[PDB]
């Protein structure tokens, strides 16, 4: 015999509602089909309707559940189907079936049965694609939540999100200043605090050897390796952000580093800054306990500036102080919004 | 020059909040040691005095700290500083400072600054250390927790408690049952319900090979190794979990399995069982959808009944409902207590 | 359409010539299916006839493949094939073909190409199974190896020998000793001469802290967790050894530890030790530079002695000295052989 | 007490030479200080008179000790020590000496002890620095090797090179040509023959499903996360490499893809392709069993000619022929040299 299943979504995103799904009609099968289907148009209205920083794309999708289901990708399988054409959900049927149809043949695979909520399609599926339907949680007893909700406000919903797809849904908040190394520990705190991650300045032991005597301890040519690593933080830091992550330094400042150090830009580092943006970006000011460091800060804001990076400054006379300054940022974050130079 | 400071604790256990202060003091300094005091007798009582399944050694101990601190273990460093005969805190200062003087020889470090909160603390540093002190928030303003909060209530102050101790505070929960797989799906669901792990049965893709045909798709000298891989995933989950752990199957199901098809046992097996210990125990009976599964139960009881496996059977119907019955215990674990055959 | 293959073997072992040709095979294909066909006696001929420490159980093959093919896992598949009855090779296809087409129907897959090199098979596929064949590399161009050479001499096929496998081909030599620490560094400048890989002991920082005042360091509870470590160590060494993995302590250590602390024995450290033999231990002996030591050694004999340990004492007056002498056995585990006591 | 000792060296590269005394000394020891010493002008000789692609930095052989020694960080440190403007060795170690001594102070350390071969400098060390000095198999017994034989043929002496180092005298082999998957076979197949490593083209799957219908399986902004990930495999593959690695395809096919697909070129592509540059770039070209193909390998060379790329194409008939072709350069590159277009 050999009992084979599909499904049908827009996963935009995918969230723990879908994923339990997918697990209880495996259960059911020995193969499973998967189809996340787009709408070029109809996505695109989504996510600028949304507040979301970047989009996903059709690939970051798949790649999502191509991901989550890794272990069983051996009897679950991903499919893309495009629906571009195809006339409003409500009635299309005729003309989504078709593909679908069309999928099933060039993907080989024929499902006999179809797993979903949304009762309203039983009949339409028994109808146009002839299948058998099962109902599966419709009441949404288990997994009170909707692609909708977390589409709109990501943090009410956060224990509903993948992992996978934090990247899209989670904030970075980049905290600028000098060597000051508060910077470090005010960063490490806060992520404490919000029992949340943090992603360290790589490199920072010879950062803090150059800027030290050692002209060598940090050269032109080590810059991209850094950024790239510090790359590699920030991503563990959102992939297992609570809801924010603290990112030590930004970019930027690795730019801000090599000009002061070199006179030279590097190309590289100008594509890093352009590639990764980051949600938040604060500077720390400080004047009270000089050198070259107030040259830096001037450095920073010029960097910053241009790159159009908004960014809110904030100035304080002790440790304890900024702590609360910035806290007082992050908690506006967490809940309210619109910042920049932010409500002071 | 060089700073160099001291910290003293107990860390029964480790919570962010010592975690946070050490940071604090290691911005402080270029070098910090960090100290862990044991006494057999006190730290046997407040074990005892807890309900913590297992307790914590000195080795366990220095390992969280050595753990935490690792990337920093070239800075920061660890010792242990045994304080037996040596009279109850309040005073014996005279008593104590001599093995930490004996401490600062034999392990050749002379600290000129001590961190802590506990004011009461300055003065006899002062005193019998003669060392600068620094107060640390001892208003608890940030990090708002005790060793003996969370001694006494784990789940209450969850965020509090590093993951490296987590396998001392959380609970393990084991599902065993037939080859229903019902079981699979249950203890994955509940743990996504609950946000929080699971441990898959390892190699569960020959257990259902075996039990179908194949005679030799789990043989004895494979127990062994299963069990072992069953291990790595538990402490995963555990190391990982919310305050529960879901355990597809236990120890016990691995040599029932064993006996069932060689009429050995398994030394080895016997010796997991005996090693690890589950926190709650819980027994799903069937019979309503006839072969030698019902003997296979009978096995788990007799072999659950001796090795004094405190557990609770549940009997069910239908899917939905068994989910319930389950998600009920839970609910009274995460809160509620003392089960034993549930309150039914 | 959609092309499907089939591939039959005994992969006893699975070398790098059968992985080649697999993935030559799968690039021809949409979907292929890797048959791992066994024979409970023919098997159990082939293991005694060589010189393998354990033997490789079915499970243990279909791992083997399970694994190496785990990125493509969603199109090659893997099955067990069980010929007992079957009458021998050369003809038995009428026999042999049937529980073939068994498997393909209670599999539910239907190839339609054969793939493989004994041209000898053409036909008798094409006979009894009809299936389009394709010869592939008969001539051993590319990888010229097979099962049975390197079942015979590992060594002299290293190359060819997949690291899933290394296990059963690869040798442990674990090397006994006071905490001379010699034997550490010994252990180490041997697998660095020998370019291949080493498994330290597991706990040393604890060991070297108790065998020093600290008598908490290392307590009786502590022993399970320290063994399972040094077994996660030495698998490391295993995969990743040359042809042997020198090993600084052994499971009876530790059990020796334990017992000359706590004067009892542990039924875990116990269980370790009959589950993990090595495959050479080496004792080494000092007296030139009066302790407790001399008794470890006694205890180790003792231990070693019991267990049926066949071991090789070394006796030695200088670092310089020992390393040569050991250095001597090794040379002839990559060659010569049958040691016992050596040839001294 | 407290011993402890110092150890000076170039380290260009570092070898299991050098770290093997390390070790050495560090058994020795309970403190031991490595420093690496560099020399602006000195440094630029040795690496423009090898033949080694990049430059290692200052970093870039700090990084490769830090990362060595990182399990024993707490122990064995690290320090930088510029000699420029120190007359050349043979005499200077007035003037040496003199930063010598600066370190130790501005580090906080002072060694008691060294350790070295080149007995030459013994005296000196007792005369300048007045330490006790101590010899160590000057007479190269165990590691026969040498900074200046693996810069001038690291292949001879890859056995020596420790994993750190490689990708300063590993070489890489990417090929480029159609979607044939021919490459990725040959890719795969010539690692295997050649027991070394290769890195797969990142997101081959959505390719491959792109090329077909599906124009939403790669866009534009995936570009970046493609290469990223691609490079993250190239890394391994070196980082692993036996002394070349095979690379499926290079992020100019990337840089093609995309322009092919959108018009655009995208900058990051860009900046990857200047900063990862191939030791050897092979072309495949086929014509024997049409479409838009012959446009893309016309897009190759386009690509390929600008950003200078030095590369030879090869043309073949039949898989079994462009397979001992391709072997016949890597043979050349294993050993001889000096290609570009090839001997043909
Ligand atoms: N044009 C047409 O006529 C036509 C007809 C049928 C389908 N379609 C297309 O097929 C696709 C189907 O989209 P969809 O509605 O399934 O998208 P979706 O991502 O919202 O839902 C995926 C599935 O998850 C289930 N689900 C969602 N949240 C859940 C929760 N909290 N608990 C349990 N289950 C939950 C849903 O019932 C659904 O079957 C769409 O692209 C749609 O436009 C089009
Ligand atoms: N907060 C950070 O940015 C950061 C970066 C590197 C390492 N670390 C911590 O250092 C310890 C081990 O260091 P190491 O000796 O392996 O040095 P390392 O540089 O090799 O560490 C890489 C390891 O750090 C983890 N890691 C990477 N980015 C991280 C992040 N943003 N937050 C937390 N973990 C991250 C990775 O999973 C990996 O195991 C771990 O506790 C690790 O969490 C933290
Ligand atoms: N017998 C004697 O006369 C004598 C005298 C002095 C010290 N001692 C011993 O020294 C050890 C010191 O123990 P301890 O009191 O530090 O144990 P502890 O583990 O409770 O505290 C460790 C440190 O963390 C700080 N801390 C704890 N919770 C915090 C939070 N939420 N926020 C910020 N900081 C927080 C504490 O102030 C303390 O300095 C004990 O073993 C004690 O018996 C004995
Ligand atoms: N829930 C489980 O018990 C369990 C066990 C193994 C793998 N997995 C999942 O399978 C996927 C990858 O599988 P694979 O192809 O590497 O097979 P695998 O058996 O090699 O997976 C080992 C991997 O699983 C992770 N893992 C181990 N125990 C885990 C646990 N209890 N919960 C979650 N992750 C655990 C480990 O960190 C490791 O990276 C991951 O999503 C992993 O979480 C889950
Ligand atoms: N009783 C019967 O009549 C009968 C008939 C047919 C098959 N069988 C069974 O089917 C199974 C087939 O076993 P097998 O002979 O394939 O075992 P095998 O493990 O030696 O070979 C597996 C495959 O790898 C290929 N191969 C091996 N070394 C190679 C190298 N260096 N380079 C390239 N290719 C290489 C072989 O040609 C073969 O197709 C056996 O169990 C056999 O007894 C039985
Ligand atoms: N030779 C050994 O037995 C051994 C054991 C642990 C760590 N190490 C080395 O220490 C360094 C990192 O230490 P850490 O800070 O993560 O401590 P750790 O104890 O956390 O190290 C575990 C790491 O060591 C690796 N490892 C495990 N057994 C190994 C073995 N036999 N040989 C080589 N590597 C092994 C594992 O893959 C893992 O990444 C690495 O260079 C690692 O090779 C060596
Ligand atoms: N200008 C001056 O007067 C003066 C005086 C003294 C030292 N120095 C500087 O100090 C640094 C010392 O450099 P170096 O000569 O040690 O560089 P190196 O990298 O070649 O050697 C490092 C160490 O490794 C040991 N070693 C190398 N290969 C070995 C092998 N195969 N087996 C065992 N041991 C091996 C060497 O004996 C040496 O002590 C240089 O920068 C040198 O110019 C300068
Ligand atoms: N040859 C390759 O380029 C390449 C790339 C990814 C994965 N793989 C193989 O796929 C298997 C596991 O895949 P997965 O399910 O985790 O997918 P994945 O993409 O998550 O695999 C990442 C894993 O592949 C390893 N890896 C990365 N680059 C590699 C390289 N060039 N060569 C070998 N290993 C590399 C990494 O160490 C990591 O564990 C492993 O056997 C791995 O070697 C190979």
């Amino acid at each position: 015999e050999k009992k084979v299943g599909v499904i049908f979504g827009k996963f935009y995103p995918v969230h723990t509602g879908h994923i339990n799904m997918i697990y209880e009609a495996f259960s059911k099968v020995d193969e499973l089909h998967v189809i996340v289907c787009s709408d070029t148009v109809r996505d695109l209205k989504l996510f600028y309707d949304s507040k979301m920083k970047r989009m996903p794309t059709v690939q970051d999708r798949l790649r999502w559940m191509q991901q989550i289901f890794k272990y069983q990708k051996n009897q679950i399988f991903i499919h893309h189907l495009v629906e571009d054409g195809i006339p409003s959900y409500p009635n299309g049927w005729q003309s989504w079936s078709e593909a679908v149809k069309t999928l099933f043949h060039e993907k080989h695979f024929e499902p006999s049965i179809v797993f979903s909520s949304e009762p309203q399609d039983k009949a339409p599926y028994e109808k146009y694609l002839g299948l058998e339907v099962s109902l599966v949680d419709p009441d949404r007893t288990f997994f009170n939540v909707s692609a909708t909700k977390i589409r709109t406000t990501p943090f009410q919903y956060w224990k509903f999100i993948p992992k996978e797809a934090r990247p899209f849904f989670a904030k970075t908040v980049a905290i600028l200043g000098g060597e000051s190394s508060g910077k470090s520990v005010l960063v490490n705190k806060l992520a404490a605090v919000f029992n949340t991650t943090s992603a360290w300045e790589y490199g920072r032991e010879f950062v803090f050897e150059k800027l030290g005597g050692d002209e060598q301890a940090m050269q032109y040519s080590d810059y991209p390796q850094m950024a790239l690593g510090h790359q590699r933080y920030i991503d563990y830091a959102v992939r297992h952000s609570h809801k924010i992550a603290f990112i030590d330094t930004d970019f930027i400042t690795t730019q801000a580093f090599c000009i002061q150090y070199e006179g030279k830009a590097h190309p590289f580092l100008d594509s890093m800054i352009k590639e990764y943006p980051f949600d938040v970006t604060i500077l720390l000011k400080n004047n009270t306990e000089q050198k070259q460091r107030q040259q830096f800060q001037q450095l920073l804001k010029k960097l910053l500036d241009k790159y159009k990076v908004p960014y809110i400054e904030i100035e304080s006379p002790s440790y304890l102080d900024r702590y609360n300054q910035v806290k007082a940022v992050i908690e506006k974050v967490l809940n309210e919004e619109e910042i920049s130079e932010l409500q002071n």
